[PDB]
């Protein structure tokens, strides 16, 4: 339903556009997004979907109000309201200054140095999902790989038992993709309560896992307390489980699709990274956003304090402003620029895990499986919400095609 345009919202800008269930979803989501940037459609427009917000509809936009965290606030970056009021994960509920001296401890346990240590583990648990796959001409490629790799590297990395991923995934999902069965503020609450005795047990008797470290680390010189150590590793559990795992998806549709696209990486395997950075671009899949800390005009409209403003990272690198042709796919694309990652302060710290797990499955797949396909006749449906997802992805090869390494 349609909520009550707001006094100061002028009529001429109200395009209806639902984030939780675009109109044109069955085109694919970021068709369904794009939509957006049709030429009648303002660069800021208000849905009066979802309680009503604005939306910044291209990436001049987008990286201007990442910017300028004075104006738009991170203390409330989710759409529905409910959600972004109960929403208070660390650091990305929280603004600068008091943001930053977080960064570093998340740093520790997902950046860089860890991502290396990793990536024997990365490696060797792809070439043998892969491997497993091969000889069978066929998998769903949503649990059978997009699912298990990334959240099996996860759950490694955070010391938690892989008996544990079903309840953990459907609660991440309740937070990004609602089926209705769960608030926000619920599926939050679900995970604290999975988290805290495990936080508790861990500070007591640390480990060299990922919670261990966030529960017993320093932030700017001090201790981490329980509760900012819980409602940081409330975040790490979501970027482990409900990123990367769709991502992969997006790509691996796009490559069955695509025997041209597929055939470029097998003769030319330097180009995996760039490609990577192409599909990052192309299947960008995360929208959140940010509340307005004042009365503030905005590109000649008349934000008011409180307003909520959605700030897709997912159309930066879709808008033909940014990049030509952009729902083209070209990994030899000159200058690659989208804001998959997020922008700004709160800059995404896993991504040198994703990139790492993105190139390593192309890699280790493209090595084994070279030659796939779509199922016949089967329909790819998407969904959409904080972050875009693929149903199920039914692939199929020939096994006389395929490599054992
Ligand atoms: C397990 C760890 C993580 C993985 C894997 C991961 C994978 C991915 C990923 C995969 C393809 C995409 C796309 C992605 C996208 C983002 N990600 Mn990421 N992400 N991601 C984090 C951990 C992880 N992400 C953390 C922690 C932050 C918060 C940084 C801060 O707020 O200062 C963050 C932030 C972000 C933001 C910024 C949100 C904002 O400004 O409100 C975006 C966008
Ligand atoms: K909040």
């Amino acid at each position: 339903n349609l909520a009550p345009l707001p006094p100061h919202v002028p009529e001429h800008l109200v395009f209806d556009f639902d984030m939780y269930n675009p109109s044109n979803l069955s085109a694919g989501v970021q068709e369904a997004w794009a939509v957006l940037q049709e030429s009648n459609v303002p660069d800021l427009v208000w849905t009066r979907c979802n309680g009503g917000h604005w939306i910044a509809t291209r990436g001049q936009l987008i990286r201007e109000a990442y910017e300028d965290y004075r104006h738009f606030s991170s203390e409330c970056p989710f759409i529905p309201r409910e959600a972004g009021e109960a929403y208070d994960f660390i650091p990305t509920s929280m603004d600068p200054p008091e943001q930053r001296q977080f960064r570093a401890l998340a740093n520790q346990v997902v950046g860089m140095p860890v991502v290396d240590k990793l990536e024997n583990r990365i490696q060797e648990l792809a070439c043998s999902l892969i491997e497993s796959l091969r000889p069978q001409g066929q998998c769903n490629f949503t649990e059978d790989y997009a699912e298990p790799f990334p959240i099996r590297i996860f759950m490694l990395l955070a010391g938690l038992p892989e008996e544990d991923i079903p309840h953990l995934k459907y609660l991440t999902d309740q937070m990004t993709r609602p089926d209705g069965s769960m608030t926000f503020a619920e599926a939050k609450e679900a995970l604290y309560d999975y988290l805290i005795p495990i936080i508790e047990q861990r500070r007591q008797k640390p480990g060299t896992d990922a919670i261990s470290i966030v529960a017993n680390g320093q932030v700017n010189g001090r201790p981490i307390t329980s509760d900012e150590a819980k409602r940081m590793c409330g975040l790490l559990l979501v970027g482990g489980l409900d990123t990367v795992v769709n991502f992969l998806s997006f790509s691996m549709e796009f490559l069955a699709k695509s025997p041209e696209h597929r055939q470029e990486l097998i003769e030319r395997p330097e180009r995996i990274p760039a490609a990577c950075e192409e599909l990052l671009r192309r299947f960008s899949l995360v929208a959140d956003g940010r509340i307005l800390t004042s009365d503030y005009e905005f590109h000649g409209v008349q934000l008011k304090k409180g307003d909520q403003i959605l700030l897709p990272q997912m159309l930066s690198g879709l808008d033909e402003r940014e990049n030509a042709c952009p729902m083209h796919v070209d990994f030899s694309r000159q200058k690659v620029s989208h804001t998959t990652f997020g922008h700004g302060s709160h800059l995404c710290l896993g991504q040198h895990l994703a990139r790492r797990e993105i190139i390593v499955t192309l890699k280790e797949w493209l090595t084994r499986i070279p030659d796939f396909s779509i199922a016949p006749g089967a329909q790819i449906q998407h969904k959409s919400g904080i972050v875009s997802g693929v149903q199920a992805l039914p692939l199929v090869w020939d096994p006389a095609t395929t490599k054992a390494v």
